[PDB]
């Protein structure tokens, strides 16, 4: 209930919210159906439209009309963004040349640049290039200021996951935005886009830009526009605002642009009638630049101009149906489209089961368009598990098609003919960005980053302390002229031990064998300095990783790789070696085809035992560095220690022996060279974070050895490919994935074909950042390079999409 009987005169969009039952003249009050009687009337004139014309010049103020071209309007702050050029022989913005804009030039009482937000949905990354004609403007913008190709959204491609996503720094699965539509089974609510239940506070974790500013004492402009209230307004709104005292003028604004996503759903991404949008845009942004210029503001505000996802071809006819795979179709509910998720219609129903569910769902038809899933077994790079609001059951849905339940869903309801909401690394999901103004860089171009990255770099335009999130603050530093954030790197909390030969072979009662026999002074002295740390400088080329927990583990030195040891998991938890253009793959000798031997630095009880894969039928085991890269026969025997050893399942080993055997030599061949770094990953309850031992649900049968839930691999070389990877003097070139280890190979169609048909698609599809495998092992790479930290920090957050350009 609103009392909606006060008035707004003098306080048309206020910047506080009044309580209700008092009616309110903000932004946002039509939303609420509370704006007072006399609102339309008073806030939202449209009196004789939004431009000046000669014979407007010079006028009494009659304060009727929408903006004003009268003599004191200026000082009043409520000119036409266009009254410079049409009554005192000004030049519009876009017009002008632009010069490097070094300082912060801003009217007295000005204590900081303000930001200016620009957040347009649906804005295709390839829309700079394919639209530049029809948007000078924002061209301008692009050319004169900082700008990435293109920006990768979070997953699902969706509006309020981005939106929010932009606002707080943070993966969907942590601030609670997992979808456009979402059931809450804590709650027993539900959150839609029409409606009222999105409006609750309890949906919306984190701390975003608005709240963060506030508590930290840097006034926020009410962020949000109520659908109706046309985009001109808006504009002159932020005008107004900017003009007021300094003691009570924002210092950040936000402006959000409907188009194009409105009619790329209508018309599909390049439907022609997509032209008329793009140049409304442009000209609101104009409007914007005239508007900063004529209160002298255009060398002072810092603008970012920022887009949510992208945009795809999609139409009805595109769409699979549940209904032609699972016979029980009413037994469940499904949240559709370009994603699905899947729960059961009644908990009441005992009879509803998720892994017959996804064995209907796996594989079924030739050229089938998803793809089913525990959420616990999609690629890691999406983070979209570790949250009660995300389905166990997930389809992750080909781009350009859609799911859906039965075929009435769809024509009782070909509408659309484009939607988003695919995986993040797609190329039509790309978005844009663009910084201009005196904290970012001129005519700079940066490489692309994801979207969590911005909330830092807002805190740091503002001068805030951000919450805690999911960015690497520093990793955006070489966007910003100034403001910089000079990190520091993590401390490390464990120091290892180095042991030397402590035990006798006859102390193993492992039920391991091994084929060794045969033998001198030359060699001799060569082998021992090799486990003393000889070729170190060769396999561990940017330092050894930092263990940043408290745990117990060794540095094991040899001829071919270094590796740490750890005793309370039994095995690795990171392998460092370099396999250069030159190196050869051998076999294994058959002599040596279950040859595993005894760690003498190591102790029998904090090692693994090869009766623990005998007895179980399941699990079998692999090696981290691969017996196939030895460096010579002699060499050979290191690989096959008990301490190189790992816990694999026969499905698992083809995909790693492929790895192994072919692929990092492809790589050497392709890159002059690499460096690998490879371990084990446990991640049980799918929080994208390292496991403590007691989160362990898993082990070898009768044993203490615990299972990996995945195995990374970090592979390195020069950016400069004319230089080897050993003797790189300039930027690093990086690529990493995160592999499920699994039982089966039903996440591949094609894998009873060969290895060469299937092994490096599946790979591709779990490319990884560093910066998911730092998170995952609590270890810290590239410790000791002589490049800049912020350089690293950049390289850490790079993902290899294997997109097409
Ligand atoms: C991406 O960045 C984010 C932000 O940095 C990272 O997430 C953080 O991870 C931290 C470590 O897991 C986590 O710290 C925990 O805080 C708990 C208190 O949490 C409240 O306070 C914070 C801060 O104000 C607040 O933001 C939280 O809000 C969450 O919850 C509500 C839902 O009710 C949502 O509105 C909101 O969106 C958010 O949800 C998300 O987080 C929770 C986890 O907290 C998830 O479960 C959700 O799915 C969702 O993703 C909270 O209101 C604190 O209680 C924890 O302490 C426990 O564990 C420690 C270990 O040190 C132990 O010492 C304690 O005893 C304690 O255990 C007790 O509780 C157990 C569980 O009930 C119980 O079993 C035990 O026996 C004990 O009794 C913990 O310190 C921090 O909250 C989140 N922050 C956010 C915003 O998510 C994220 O890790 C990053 N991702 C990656 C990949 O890097
Ligand atoms: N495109 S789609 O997914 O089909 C789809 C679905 C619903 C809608 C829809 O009705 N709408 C109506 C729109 C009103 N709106 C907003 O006011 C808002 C504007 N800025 C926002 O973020 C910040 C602003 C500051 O800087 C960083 C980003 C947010 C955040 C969620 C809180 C919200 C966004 C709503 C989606 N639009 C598109
Ligand atoms: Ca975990
Ligand atoms: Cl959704
Ligand atoms: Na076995
Ligand atoms: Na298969
Ligand atoms: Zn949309």
């Amino acid at each position: 209930w609103t009392a909606t009987s006060g008035s707004c005169k003098g306080r048309c969009f206020e910047l506080q919210e009044v309580g209700p039952p008092d009616c309110r003249c903000d932004n946002l009050c039509k939303s609420y159906s509370s704006c007072c009687h006399d609102f339309d009337e008073l806030c939202l004139k449209t009196a004789r439209g939004w431009e000046c014309t000669k014979d407007r010049c010079g006028e009494v103020r009659n304060e009727e009309n929408a903006c004003h071209c009268s003599e004191d309007c200026l000082s009043r702050g409520d000119c036409c963004t266009n009254y410079q050029v049409v009554c005192k022989g000004e030049s519009h913005w876009v017009d002008d040349d632009c010069e490097e804009i070094k300082v912060p030039e801003c009217p007295a009482g000005f204590v900081r640049p303000p930001l200016i937000i620009f957040s347009v949905d649906g804005f295709r990354a390839s829309y700079m290039k394919k639209g530049s004609k029809v948007m000078p403007n924002i061209e301008k913008l692009r050319s004169c200021g900082t700008h990435a190709p293109y920006m990768r959204p979070v997953y699902p491609t969706k509006t309020f996951p981005n939106l929010y996503t932009l606002a707080t720094g943070l993966y969907p699965e942590s601030h609670g935005i997992v979808g456009n539509s979402m059931y809450d089974p804590v709650f027993d609510a539900s959150f839609h886009l029409r409606g009222r239940e999105k409006f609750n506070h309890r949906w919306w974790g984190g701390q975003p830009l608005w709240i963060t500013a506030t508590k930290q004492g840097v006034r926020a402009g009410t962020f949000f526009w109520s659908v109706s209230i046309p985009h001109e307004r808006r504009i002159l709104t932020i005008l107004q605002w900017l003009s007021l005292p300094d003691n009570e003028r924002p210092s950040v604004y936000a402006f959000y642009s409907e188009q194009p996503d409105f009619s790329g759903h209508k018309y599909g991404p390049f439907g022609p009638e997509m032209t008329n949008p793009l140049r409304e845009i442009d000209k609101t942004v104009g409007q914007l630049m005239d508007g900063l210029k004529q209160l002298r503001l255009h060398r002072c505000v810092n603008v970012i101009f920022v887009g949510d996802h992208g945009m795809e071809d999609v139409t009805c006819d595109r769409t699979e149906f549940l209904s032609n795979y699972l016979t029980n179709v009413d037994d469940i509910t499904l949240v559709p489209g370009t994603l699905g998720r899947i729960r059961a219609k009644s908990i009441n129903n005992s009879k509803y089961d998720p892994k017959t569910i996804i064995a209907a769902l796996t594989c079924k038809k030739p050229d089938q368009h998803f793809k089913p899933y525990m959420k616990q077994h999609l690629p890691k790079r999406l983070h979209y598990a570790n949250n009660r609001r995300i389905e166990d059951i997930h389809l992750l849905v080909d781009r350009r098609w859609h799911v859906a339940r039965k075929p009435l869903d769809v024509y009782k309801k070909c509408f659309f003919q484009g939607d988003h909401g695919f995986d993040n690394k797609v190329n039509s999901m790309q978005t844009v960005f663009v910084g201009y103004g005196p904290t970012f860089k001129y005519r700079t171009k940066v490489p692309p980053f994801e979207n969590i990255e911005l909330y830092n770099v807002m805190c740091d335009l503002l001068g805030l302390k951000p919450a805690p999130n999911n960015g690497t603050h520093g990793s955006l530093n070489h966007l910003l002229r100034t403001n910089t954030f000079r990190p520091t790197m993590p401390d490390e909390v464990s120091r290892p031990n180095y042991p030397g030969i402590m035990y006798l072979q006859s102390e193993f009662d492992l039920g391991c064998t091994c084929d060794d026999k045969v033998e001198n002074k030359l060699e001799e002295l060569n082998k021992r300095l090799h486990t003393k740390g000889s070729t170190k400088e060769r396999h561990l080329l940017y330092g050894r990783p930092a263990v940043l927990y408290r745990t117990s583990y060794d540095i094991l030195y040899h001829t071919d790789f270094e590796s740490g040891y750890s005793e309370i998991f039994l095995m690795p938890l990171w392998t460092s070696y370099t396999i250069s253009k030159q190196a050869e793959v051998s076999s294994i000798p058959e002599h040596l085809t279950n040859c595993v031997r005894p760690d003498v630095r190591v102790s029998p009880g904090f090692s693994q035992n090869c009766l623990a894969y005998k007895n179980d039928k399941q699990m079998s085991y692999g090696f981290l560095f691969p017996p196939y890269l030895s460096s010579s026969p002699e060499a050979k025997y290191d690989a096959f220690l008990v301490t190189n050893m790992v816990p694999m399942y026969p499905a698992f080993k083809r995909v790693w022996a492929y790895f192994q055997r072919v692929l990092v030599k492809k790589y050497a061949s392709e890159r002059n060279g690499v460096n690998v770094i490879s371990g084990p990953i446990f991640d049980y309850n799918y929080d994208g974070l390292r496991d403590t031992e007691d989160e362990i649900k898993q082990y070898v049968e009768g044993s203490s050895i615990p299972v990996p839930t995945h195995y990374y691999s970090i592979i390195t070389s020069c950016l400069d490919f004319t230089q080897p990877a050993d003797k790189c003097d300039g930027p690093l070139s990086v690529s990493s994935f995160i592999l499920p280890h699994r039982p089966d190979n039903d996440e591949s169609c094609n894998s009873s074909e060969d290895e060469s048909k299937w092994v490096e698609e599946l790979m591709k599809m779990h490319t990884a950042r560093v910066r998911d495998i730092e998170h995952l092992t609590g270890l810290d790479f590239y410790r000791k390079t002589s490049r800049s930290y912020s350089e690293i920090l950049t390289l850490k957050t790079y993902l290899h999409t294997y997109e097409s350009e």
